[PDB]
């Protein structure tokens, strides 16, 4: 029986309107005066850093605040503005004010709570994750919070998924992973016999849906799932 429903952070529980309203911010900070469109400084970002998300897959963890700081000098010396030093900052700030959940998060976390342990699994860095959770004010629907910082990997390493499964004292098969990178997400919480819902709300994802056991477009169907498992 189904126990415990896990949730990844970013691009699951933020929308991507939030997520591109916030990041499109934290260029034009660090931008603006310096003659380089920010969409298109937000585009370059965007892929360095799926690059290097791509690359770390799995691996150990190495702080993603490094990481994102190093894509971000990369762009400033690429494109001859000066890099902020205090990027993780205005990042922070940005995401604070403009980051939204999706619609239905809040509904849906409630409704687990109480009666299922609802855990975060995230690649983020701990202060990142903490960060995220208070500034959209869903930090106490969360029963555990787990980051690849105290894994010590990144998705799909299983260490964060039997990291999560420890806390929530719960076994793989007794949890459900819910996220949405088809690969990191549904693929690693399988390794650990978790039932792995994808979010695809737009169905842009089809390509990988072979990799999930589910997918959905709402996270409403989360407990449509998971009630009709048990």
């Amino acid at each position: 029986m189904i126990r415990a429903v896990f949730f990844d952070s970013l691009g699951t529980l933020n929308s991507v309107e939030g997520a591109a309203k916030s990041h499109l911010k934290i260029m034009e900070e660090v931008l603006g005066d310096y003659p380089l469109n920010p969409k298109t400084l937000l585009d370059e970002y965007e892929k360095l850093t799926r690059e290097a998300f791509s690359n770390y897959a799995g691996k150990p963890y190495r702080p993603l605040r490094d990481i994102l700081e190093e894509v971000m000098r990369k762009l400033a010396e690429k494109y001859g503005f000066k890099y902020p030093e205090n990027f993780w900052e205005i990042s922070l700030r940005m995401s604070q004010r403009y980051g939204e959940l999706y619609p239905e998060v809040v509904e849906v976390l409630k409704s687990l709570k109480g009666k299922y342990h609802v855990g975060m699994i995230t690649d983020s860095d701990t202060e990142q994750a903490m960060a995220f959770l208070d500034a959209l004010g869903i930090k106490d629907l969360f029963d555990s919070i787990t980051t690849s910082e105290e894994a010590g990997f990144f998705k799909p390493h299983p260490r964060i998924f039997e990291l999560a499964l420890k806390k929530a004292g719960v076994k793989g098969e007794e949890a459900v992973y819910v996220g949405d990178n088809p690969v990191k997400d549904c693929g690693g919480s399988k390794n650990l016999g978790m039932t792995s819902i994808l979010l695809d709300r737009k169905g842009e994802k089809r390509e990988f849906w072979d990799k999930c056991d589910f997918i959905v477009s709402d996270l409403r169907e989360v407990i449509k799932i998971v009630d009709e498992l048990n």
